[PDB]
């Protein structure tokens, strides 16, 4: 009946927030080891070590998408790379309450964030998409891994959605419900976005245009705005404020700042499958 609560990988002990379907023989040791590259999972120490030993992969599968600097992102169809996939979604699911699909994940892409060093790619986080959705779902599941939270990595990822999204010609919206962490990370990079946008826009813009513009829906678009006081409500319209000095004190906040990496789009090379 004992959970897997504890796991190690790369460098890192962590401990785990929720259940993970781990085969019940898993569960059973003090933590399970994982290869921080291929995330196959282990019962010990020993053979973690052996493993490593063995182990060629020093990244991801599937195809690196993006590269600026050490950062890197992988894109990696359930398809093509089902075991990577499946063990991927069993460690994400230690992280979070609400994701609810670890096996069959032959409908799903994951797009996986790496740092890269002379040793290889190491995972800082992901997020997976359905490959077809009717509901504009743009991301399914997202995650940082714990020592990495809180650090630019999680709206990394959101921001690359966006991108892809553009690409695509199409708004998106993460599948709800998102962590308490997701929600606030969502918030500040919508935030980022449309000041950044409302800063340098010299002419008029509508909500209708500025989701164009960033693929995030007019929904979003405008709860972020009345979160910022720049948006009104007037004969039945939605109008947006001006005033350039509370923008720039905006982007200077916390809350609020160009995170510490963003996604260059000149980086990214990709076409939307056809
Ligand atoms: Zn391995």
């Amino acid at each position: 009946v004992k959970y897997v609560d504890k796991i190690h990988i790369g460098n890192y002990e962590i401990d785990a927030w929720y259940f993970s379907p781990f085969p019940e023989d898993y569960g059973k040791q003090p933590k399970l080891w994982l290869c921080e590259y291929c995330l196959k999972y282990m019962k010990y120490e020993k053979s973690y070590r052996f493993h490593l030993g063995q182990c060629q992969w020093r990244q991801p599968p599937g195809k690196e998408i993006y590269r600026k600097s050490n950062i890197s992102v992988y894109e990696v169809d359930g398809k093509d790379h089902k075991i990577y996939c499946q063990n991927l979604c069993l460690l994400a699911k230690l992280f979070l309450d609400h994701k609810t699909l670890y096996f069959d994940v032959e409908p799903f892409v994951f797009y996986i964030l790496t740092e890269v060093d002379r040793q290889g790619a190491h995972i800082v986080g992901y997020f997976s998409k359905e490959k077809e959705s009717p509901d504009g779902n743009n991301v399914a599941c997202i995650l940082t891994l714990p020592p990495y939270q809180r650090r630019g990595y999680g709206k990394f990822l959101i921001a690359f959605s966006y991108e892809l999204s553009k690409l695509e010609s199409t708004v998106g919206s993460p599948e709800k419900p998102l962590s308490d962490l997701g929600k606030l990370s969502y918030r500040s990079y919508w935030s980022w976005v449309l000041l950044e946008i409302l800063r340098d826009f010299r002419g008029t813009l509508s909500i209708k245009d500025l989701s164009q513009m960033t693929s995030i829906t007019q929904n979003d678009i405008i709860s972020t705005l009345q979160s910022l006081n720049m948006v009104k409500y007037w004969k039945g319209q939605h109008v947006i404020c001006v005033t350039p000095k509370l923008v720039e004190e905006h982007l200077k906040s916390a809350q609020y700042k160009k995170p510490p990496i963003t996604v260059d789009s000149v980086c990214l090379k990709w076409a939307p499958p056809k």
